[PDB]
């Protein structure tokens, strides 16, 4: 059984990596790129762009330990724990040579010490829509003159009791349209079907507690990346950020510039956070002529 | 039928105020004291406190509008508006002399702007353990280092779509422990049946709504407050804090010494939020003795 729809030309496929079965699904031919979804998704946020991205790389998406149809970890939640298992699937596909890495929300807490502990393995980088998990976050406020803000779910989340899962558990679906919604700019691109996968594969019990619990070792995250980012990063990098509602701006660049020698960014005006779905045809434009350089 | 045991040689009662049936319970001799009661809790915070104060004080203590046993207001949830509906009542049982007023959690809330537009009503004031709704709010963190942030929780319930109500209902019980003991200190105090107590409270439909709407109505509460305080208030203060986990810290008077000109302030170490029960002999130490000069 898929939870989401392969595209033609595409394979739903599993690895094992250190004991934990990864789901992904792969297409096309040349040098690796990996892309690597985030919170309240899977893989199938990547599937309009995977056929562009296969007429000229070897492309895999794979579901975050826990999430989709993979299984979650057997170490830890956290960024440093997550990334060994991105890195070792993209280096049984690319052995030899280095990959390209695409990653939108959490997918960048989860590749980014890899990132940095193995530079050389990293040819070029594309970072969207998330911080990179450091003091920056302790100071987004927890509520704004407008209303509820875009990141009270860090805590929402992080809480113990399993607060979250205990809340959402039968309202699944009411949830996840919440918080898709607010965060978007371009919220028609979210049809009742989308969000019922969506939401059908985030509600599976050992998945909706693995979301939570990226967010419960976030700081532990934190404070691994303390030590990680005294290593500057090396490798081209393209950030991309929405300037609508529910969308980071200039953050992204602003604090990827603290990271990365190499960094160009764009702001894409009218779209929300979700920018592989709300604004498809920029997105892919940008993410593949800056991979095809 | 009492949700709560009133102390003895007090009774329970209600008075209907701009066609609202508010609930309160009432005992002692001499000058009026009124206590206002915060989020998650009603009149019986302080029934400990009671029965101290009514040897020397008239005391009464009120249930918010939509909570405990009153019925939910009939203009709005606004600190100016419910704060109409507190004075009112106050001033029935006092028309000719001023009161005391003692307010904790959102009882500030829904008492600052009686207190500023009537300040020859108010002989001294006693506020604890929440901010005076203004700009300083929209500075509080989402997230913290050690995790789940103070107030987060005010952009949960201020979400639209009844996005806690949803949530939360049928769970009123176990997200109510989970909240109290995240913001105490001393957790111990807050038993199995205290809790059933206060949770039984809350679950009712309106009560539950109710709860939330003051934070729905919070940005609307902080407009009218930056024209409010353009006048200190000229009587004597004082405020109490908790030093412990959950707890405002020096925050409670520093944000207070913009507000009020004669202020004096404590915080009390090894308490969170919840002063009247976590510390319960130094907290009514401290407010009997204030009173009483
Ligand atoms: O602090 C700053 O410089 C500016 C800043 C403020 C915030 I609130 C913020 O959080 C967001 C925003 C959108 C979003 O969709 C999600 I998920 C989280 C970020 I990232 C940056
Ligand atoms: O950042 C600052 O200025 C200091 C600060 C930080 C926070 I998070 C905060 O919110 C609280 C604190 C305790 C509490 O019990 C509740 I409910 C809410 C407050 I008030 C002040």
């Amino acid at each position: 059984a898929e939870e989401f729809p392969v595209p033609n030309g595409f394979e739903s496929a599993y690895r094992e990596v250190d004991g934990v079965k990864l789901h992904y699904v792969k297409g096309g031919q040349g040098p690796l790129v990996m892309l690597v979804h985030g919170f309240g998704q899977t893989w199938y946020e990547w599937h309009q762009l995977m056929p562009e991205l296969a007429k000229r790389f070897t492309v895999i998406a794979p579901d975050l330990p826990g999430l989709g149809q993979s299984e979650p970890p057997k170490t830890g939640y956290s960024g440093e724990q997550v990334a060994v298992y991105l890195h070792k699937l993209a280096r049984q596909f690319s052995p030899d040579r280095p990959f390209d890495l695409v990653a939108h929300d959490i997918g960048i807490w989860n590749t980014y010490p890899m990132v940095v502990k193995n530079q050389a393995d990293i040819a070029r980088l594309v970072y969207m829509e998330a911080p990179i998990p450091d003091a920056r976050i302790y100071r987004f406020p927890a509520f704004t003159a407008q209303g509820e803000s875009l990141v009270w779910h860090f805590s929402f989340f992080a809480a113990d009791d399993r607060l979250a899962e205990t809340l959402i558990a039968g309202k699944e679906r009411f949830f996840l349209e919440h918080f898709i919604k607010s965060h978007a700019s371009n919220t028609e691109v979210f049809s009742e079907r989308l969000l019922d996968l969506y939401a059908r594969s985030y509600a599976k019990p050992h998945s909706l507690n693995a979301s939570f619990e990226y967010y419960r070792a976030l700081n532990e995250s934190v404070r691994q990346n303390a030590e990680l980012a005294k290593t500057r990063l090396q490798m081209p990098t393209m950030t991309l950020a929405g300037g609508g509602h529910g969308g980071m701006g200039t953050f992204q660049l602003e604090q990827m510039k603290a990271y990365a020698e190499d960094v160009e960014g764009h702001v894409l005006p009218g779209c929300g956070h979700w920018l592989p779905e709300e604004c498809a045809a920029p997105m892919n434009r940008l993410v593949i002529d800056f991979l095809s350089r």
